[PDB]
């Protein structure tokens, strides 16, 4: 029989819950696990906030929405076998407002927004309306082979994966044969499509989002009705071994001089936790650099990668009104979002109260980048006037002017918000992974390299081609377990794991 | 005479405590200012935390050390007008460690990180013992034009300033006549000359930074003994209408129907303060962008300037010890900076208490960019065992190993510790600017561009070609009092601002 093994897996959010999930799916005799997780709180970046027990209180603060599109259809697999209750999500809704230098968009009117160079902007006049066709441009050879086979699609990126999505528009492209953009266009593309100085990190990274939210598959997109939370529940409910909270890990080690396949350990509170096969990391990399990895002795290029990967920043603010005012007084009745150059830059409406007539949840700013800390900034864990609920509402007001006044939104506010900014969780340190130039291509290879002669994996959303989603942290885990059976040439088990989840289970 | 005006100033950092200063020695008939501050405390960015009452026990939050240099004499005018009791502040110490790989510095030895291509890692070989030499290279001909005229060298650095510090490596230079540098080559250069991912913002943020730090007139340092809050407690002392505090400005406007000087207002907490000739404001720009500006009928460039000119992060933890263990036990005797990889990435021995043999105060870490978020993340507004005193002790006791334990530091630890981010201070949000690509040549100049007809300025260090340094704040002030006094043509007070204050009083 096989001997007895455990092994040790780092962080309890969806990357580590699911390295559990596929080992207990497999059954391995002798074989357990322990998960530690930092936090009181199980789920890490899935994380749904209920203001009450109520339907539909709530907001997601990390993961909410899901494009059906092949690439992720490991989520939707995972999101299957727990019996998700997935409901449509609407990406663009109707009656959105778009307000960008104090004017409303209207469709076929030339620069409604009043920013070209003709009505005294500096935005070209051949660029101000044709964003869209110019990224698609810039993006679209690249989201068609990504779209035939990602990993395909994504090796080919590489090859110009030393620009930044600036540096391409300027200078068109990797041998000039592209259309070349003055700063001020490159601008206006990075205003209407992302958020404050985005264009500086990776081109690889603006195609990739490209691909996920303007696919050219144009998917249907999912939300789960209840929250994302509901899949850590699911994923819980099933754990063999269940998580051990408030276990920060601050040491990962190995002792080569031990000739047992147990020979890692981990230090929690001072104390080592040893006898370990092999050690899944899942924690943000922020978290793994604070580590003492000395034990480990990696290549000093994984350690460069662990500590200068670049990650984003994302805040968002979720106000309670007592009527869904957005759906009744503004017509904006099947969720979409409202984009904008105010702070709160976009505003979504929820897709899971549509029907609902009274309390409801409006996700009045979900920001990134520089934005996201400008407004998380004013957020605080013991919350106070309070200037960034009166930012909201005066936001909300001018976003919302075709319809509503200030005094009417602040009226049906209930008092009630929630805000939350993820590089100020020490859990995480970040949103996610949102990579600079030059890093997919030279230091993503040394993040993902063996290490303690194949009995340390560094799992999770960044060590992945799919940052900033769930599917990247699914598809990071199986890797991992994949390589861990390997190590052990466990053949039966790892033909099991291809059977059974080289597609999700 | 001169009709009565009064003007207002927002924020009372030492920009606007500088307009006032300036307006007050003119003593210009009839001309009042109010001066509104959004925080309890004035002086904004110039912040010293005094543990206790104690002569030396205090640390600077955010500005501390001057280096003597020409482009800078308007600071050392203000220190001289003010009494300043400066000391010498040492940039570079005796025997400070560096720690990178987990292996100290040694002179005179091949790659002693052990980081190069021949020893296991990936810095090329010709690049990793000769950073300085390649960065003095690339920087070196705009370092010298700055040193000779730093407005003509700054006009001159222009002409490159759409690449990033990586881009002009990469590239070697604009038109690819200097070296050219592999992606890890930059990365060892970025690592060991700024904080991580800074060389993917503008080249031109890299030679003035350099140009600071490592200026070709080699100067003398120096800091304020007792803090530089003595500074602001010094301009504050003069002031003729004193500092309005908790006054947070949230619109500004003009009435361009009204025929009077006096047609500005302001709104703080719901309520209009009118009558204002012209309004100086000096918040960050992330504050400014917050504000209902929709009254000034700003130019949109300039609005995208507001809200996209790029800040950096910055985080500071200052530890109380029983003894200076760092002078008595490591040889650390007169100031310096020991820099590492590791998390807290700088650890700046003081200056202002090398002969004091009791309980003494380090800088501990000292980070900016995602090294500051990064820690910044462990920063509680209400401090808690606590995660990130842990985390300082283990690194210190790493980058002292030579002669200390981590037994012997925790013990010397008295238990008292203050940390700062400044991203998450809502009164500026984010420590200082630190320019994009692209940004100095295509948006400053809009930021600085004449609004209001003349009568409203965006001021503060952002404001200047001198980020991060209150030289920056200072010049834009100065500049920004010449401007209204030009505009309505008070030629006797202008060519007495010139006669006083060209240089600095
Ligand atoms: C704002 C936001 C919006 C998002 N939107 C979507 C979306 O709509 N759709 C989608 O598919 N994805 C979305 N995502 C991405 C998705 O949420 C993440 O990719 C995924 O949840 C990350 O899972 P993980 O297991 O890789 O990491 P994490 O969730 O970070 O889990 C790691 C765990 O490690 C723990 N930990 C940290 N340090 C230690 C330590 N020292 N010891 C022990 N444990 C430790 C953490 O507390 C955490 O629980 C979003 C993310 C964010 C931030
Ligand atoms: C970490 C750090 C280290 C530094 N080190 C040095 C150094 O060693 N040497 C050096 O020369 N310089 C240094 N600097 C730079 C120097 O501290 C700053 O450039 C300078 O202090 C900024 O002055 P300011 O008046 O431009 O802005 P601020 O200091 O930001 O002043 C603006 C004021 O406006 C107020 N305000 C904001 N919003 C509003 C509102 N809505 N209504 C009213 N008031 C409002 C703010 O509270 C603040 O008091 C450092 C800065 C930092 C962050
Ligand atoms: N998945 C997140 C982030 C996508 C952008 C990542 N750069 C979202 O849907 O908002
Ligand atoms: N003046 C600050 C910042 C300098 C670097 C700005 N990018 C200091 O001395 O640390």
């Amino acid at each position: 029989e096989l001997p007895p093994r455990k092994v040790c897996i780092v962080g309890a959010g969806v990357s580590g819950l699911y390295i559990a999930m596929i080992l207990d799916d497999l059954k391995i005799p002798n074989l357990t696990y322990d998960i530690f997780e930092s936090s009181s709180r199980t789920g890490g970046r899935l994380y749904t906030h209920h203001f009450t027990d109520a339907k539909h209180d709530y907001y997601d603060i990390g993961a909410m929405r899901y494009p059906d599109i092949p690439s992720m259809k490991r989520t939707f697999n995972l999101f299957k076998r727990t019996g998700m209750p997935l409901i449509k999500y609407y990406l663009d809704g109707e009656n959105t407002p778009q307000l960008y230098n104090n004017h409303f968009f209207a469709k076929g009117v030339v620069d409604p927004y009043m920013v070209s160079v003709a009505n005294g902007g500096t935005v070209p006049d051949d660029v101000v309306d044709s964003v869209g066709e110019k990224l698609q441009q810039a993006f679209g050879y690249y989201k068609e082979k990504l779209a035939e086979d990602f990993d395909k699609g994504f090796d080919e990126l590489m090859l110009v994966d030393d620009m930044t999505t600036r540096e391409y528009l300027k200078r068109g492209g990797p041998k000039g044969e592209a259309p070349k953009y003055d700063f001020f266009a490159i601008q206006w593309m990075e205003t209407q499509n992302t958020g404050t100085n985005l264009f500086d990190q990776a081109f690889s990274e603006s195609v990739i989002d490209s691909f996920d939210f303007d696919n050219p598959t144009k998917p249907e997109w999912y939300c789960i009705e209840g929250g994302t939370s509901l899949l850590v529940d699911a994923m819980k409910e099933t754990l063999v071994h269940k998580v051990q909270n408030n276990k920060r890990v601050e040491a990962i080690s190995i002792d080569l001089d031990a000739p047992d396949d147990g020979n890692m350990s981990v230090k929690i509170g001072g104390k080592d936790y040893s006898g370990y096969s092999t050690v899944f990391n899942t924690t943000a990399l922020g978290c793994l650099d604070r580590m003492d990895l000395r034990g480990l002795n990696l290549h000093p290029t994984q350690a460069d990668a662990i500590r200068c990967l670049h990650y984003d920043n994302s805040t968002k603010v979720a106000l309670k009104f007592s009527y869904p005012w957005w759906i009744k007084d503004c017509g904006i009745t099947c969720g979409g979002a409202a984009s904008t150059d105010l702070p709160l830059r976009t505003c979504v409406y929820p897709s899971y109260n549509l029907g609902d007539t009274g309390e409801a949840v409006l996700l009045a700013s979900y920001t990134w980048s520089q934005d996201a800390t400008r407004i998380g900034s004013l957020v605080k864990d013991a919350p106070p006037e309070d200037e960034l609920v009166e930012l909201i509402l005066q936001n909300l007001a001018r976003l919302h002017a075709e319809h509503m006044t200030y005094e009417k939104i602040k009226e049906a506010y209930t008092g009630v918000y929630h805000a939350y900014c993820w590089a100020n969780d020490p859990n995480v340190g970040g949103a996610f992974a949102l990579f600079g130039p030059g890093q997919f291509s030279n230091l993503y290879p040394y993040l993902m390299r063996p290490a303690a002669g194949g009995k340390f994996h560094i799992v999770g959303e960044a060590s992945s081609v799919h940052h900033a989603w769930i599917i990247g942290s699914l598809e990071s885990a199986y890797t991992a377990v994949y390589q861990f059976l390997y190590k052990y040439k466990m053949w039966d088990y790892l033909r099991l794991l291809l059977e059974r989840w080289q597609y999700g289970l």
